[PDB]
């Protein structure tokens, strides 16, 4: 994999 997309959740429940 060349471009790593790291995920982010906006609401912390």
């Amino acid at each position: 994999q060349l471009y790593e997309n790291k995920p982010r959740r906006p609401y912390i429940l």
